[PDB]
């Protein structure tokens, strides 16, 4: 029911800064933030969120994760010359302190708790904070690299107080490690703590050997901390979302949180002087979409660091974008992670393996510009059997030109000698393709179809001419689909209740073993299909169920991801009537919140699943989560 997107902002936490020399924070400037603002305006995207005012942390929140005496200590800074400022700079290790840097403490955290309440109330679906000082460095007793306090770990403590939740996931993508919040949380099995963060065998900055990927969390939390360290500089797209594919989202499907926070820092940027990595802001759209199935969309971002005054700016657009929901942008060149990040990758699922069921089963510069994402006018075109009508959601619509009409004749003529009312099937199908692939006015669409094999050619044939240069196909039944992929412009998934022995490298065909059917879904969609789907980059997604064929719990996250490709163009085709599952996918493609989902695969079923990686991830390289052999 909730609806909109916050950004909390106040232009008063750009009012403090670094008063003597020290090239160590230089480069945490007020200008991160005034630049940040400002690019999400220039781009429409402010003006399309829910503006929520700042607010001060009252004491008693900021005794949730701080120390009394650190607390004191601080309040003292207000009244302090210079000279006196740098001194209790010196207590801490790369940070600086400012007359007005504890009131925009108070801000930056306020402004955090501001945003959960926001979210949690359902007054906004999601949003994000642009604040200063950031919080994930900083520590019970301490302040820490431009930190002051956390206000990440605020949100957490925050909604678990005043919320009664019991599962909250931070995502902390800094090129940092959030310590802070490691700390805080370490042994709490109530908060997920992830964070990739460059390490370099311990040589990088804060230097901490509990920044490495054996910390898992102590006591009874341990298995909800998970350190990812990068030990290269220069990751790129593919090593970022193989680190999704492969270690977060497994978990944090399992887990399903009941709020989702990010430590959003964008030093994990190209650009960056800091960080050193190659992922491009695009990349932060499709980390955002990721996550957006999760908590019903509860999704609370957060400013922590990012310091390119020009990376910055495109990576908080596209943040902001996919939290708004426009379309994600299409990523290419995308294949294997480097061999440093499937060491890491390899090393983090292997010491995990004890707490988590996906992984249970291995225990035995200048770049260019990010374009521009329109969104669409109507999203979700619907087309339900005729007669039948429906509610739908303000960006959805129904059904044809007499250019369209002749078509369906010329192809009627040419490959369907013994042609009733399938040929309205046929012809909305162009139509919706039609409106999809030329005018970005409707995005995606979905049809309900009689007959399969006449439908799904006549919408592929007119998908690869449109022209889509590779269309991915998702087919949920038993059947040999009319779906050639010899040419390789064609990537097929089959789901089906039989197996049928996959020969060649562009098709992709589980057969799952019924309870477990739900858990075996998601593994596989995270680990398999959408690794794969994110490879081969498609021009056009191609949905069909069939009508024979538990697939009504998952569908909704599928469709969901699976948006990611294609700039969100989908055309599902369903086979019979389904009021449901028509509702459903409608609901999906509209960009509705995604309710959560809750029995551990059979292990017939990871075993079935590890052979599609073997036998696929020499082609398909995003597939793999283990260095290679090398012959
Ligand atoms: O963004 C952050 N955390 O989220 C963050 C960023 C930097 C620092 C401390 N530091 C400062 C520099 C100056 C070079 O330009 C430097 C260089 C190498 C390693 C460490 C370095 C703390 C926190
Ligand atoms: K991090
Ligand atoms: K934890
Ligand atoms: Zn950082």
């Amino acid at each position: 029911a909730a609806s909109g997107s916050a950004l909390i902002f106040d232009e008063e936490m750009s009012r403090y800064k670094l008063l003597w020399t020290d090239p160590e924070c230089e480069i945490e400037v007020p200008e991160r933030l005034t630049v940040s603002y400002e690019a999400l305006r220039t781009h429409g995207l402010a003006q399309r969120c829910k503006a929520v005012p700042v607010r001060q942390a009252t004491e008693q929140e900021i005794l949730l994760a701080h120390s009394e005496e650190y607390l004191e200590a601080v309040k003292q800074t207000p009244g302090m010359n210079v000279e006196e400022l740098m001194a209790f700079s010196k207590k801490y290790n790369a940070v600086y302190f400012h007359q007005n840097i504890y009131h925009c403490a108070k801000l930056a955290a306020g402004a955090t708790l501001q945003l959960v309440d926001s979210v949690m109330k359902r007054e906004v679906r999601n949003g994000m904070a642009l604040v200063r000082p950031p919080g994930h460095h900083s520590q019970r007793s301490a302040a820490n690299g431009f930190c002051v306090f956390n206000n990440v770990a605020f949100a957490a403590l925050y909604a678990k107080k005043n919320y009664n939740l019991n599962r909250i996931l931070i995502v902390d993508w800094d090129v940092h490690h959030g310590q802070g919040i490691q700390y805080c949380f370490e042994e709490d099995p109530s908060v997920l703590y992830f964070s990739w963060h460059r390490y370099e065998h311990q040589s990088f900055w804060p230097n901490l050997p509990e920044s490495d990927y054996s910390s898992v969390g102590k006591g009874k939390g341990s298995g909800f901390n998970i350190n990812l360290p990068w030990n290269k500089v220069g990751m790129t797209n593919s090593d970022y979302l193989a680190a999704f594919f492969h270690v977060l989202l497994p978990v944090a499907y399992e887990f399903d949180p009941e709020l989702v926070i990010v430590s959003a820092g964008f030093d994990s940027a190209i650009g960056d002087p800091e960080g050193e990595m190659c992922a491009l802001p695009e990349i932060f759209a499709h980390l955002t979409h990721l996550l957006m199935p999760l908590a019903a969309g509860k999704m609370c971002v957060v400013l922590e660091g990012g310091y390119n005054l020009t990376s910055l700016g495109q990576s908080v657009c596209q943040t902001v974008h996919s939290l708004l929901g426009d379309p994600t942008p299409r990523i290419s060149g995308l294949g294997t992670a480097c061999d440093s990040a499937l060491e890491s990758i390899q090393n983090v699922r292997n010491v995990q393996s004890s707490y988590w069921s996906s992984f249970k089963h291995l225990a035995q510069i200048v770049w260019p510009e990010p374009l521009k994402r329109m969104p669409a006018s109507v999203r979700t075109v619907v087309v339900p059997p005729p007669g039948v009508e429906l509610t739908l959601p303000k960006n959805c619509q129904h059904s044809i030109s007499e250019s369209t009409a002749k078509e369906v004749q010329r192809i009627r003529d040419k490959h369907f000698h013994d042609l009733q009312n399938i040929l309205r099937s046929l012809g909305n199908i162009i139509s919706v393709l039609d409106r999809m692939m030329r005018s970005d006015e409707v995005c995606n669409g979905c049809v309900v179809v009689s007959d399969l094999s006449v439908s799904v050619q006549c919408a592929l044939q007119h998908a690869l001419t449109e022209p889509a240069e590779r269309v991915l196909v998702v087919y949920v039944g038993d059947g040999e689909l009319p779906v050639k992929t010899n040419d390789g412009k064609v990537f097929l998934v089959q789901i089906c209740t039989k197996e049928t022995e996959d020969k060649c490298v562009n098709r992709l065909t589980l057969c799952l073993r019924g309870e477990s059917l739900t858990a075996g879904f998601m593994q596989a969609l995270l680990g398999l299909i959408l690794p794969v789907a994110y490879e081969f980059n498609p021009a056009l997604v191609l949905g069909i169920v069939e009508e024979t064929a538990r697939l009504m719990r998952v569908w909704g996250h599928m469709t969901c991801l699976i948006q990611g490709l294609a700039r969100g163009r989908m055309l599902t085709l369903l086979q019979g009537y389904d009021k449901d599952l028509l509702e459903l996918t409608v609901s999906a493609l509209s960009g509705a919140s995604i309710s959560p989902l809750g029995r551990a695969p059979k292990p017939e079923d990871v075993e079935m699943m590890e052979k599609q990686r073997q036998r696929l991830q020499e082609r398909w390289g995003l597939l793999r989560c283990t260095v290679s052999e090398s012959w």
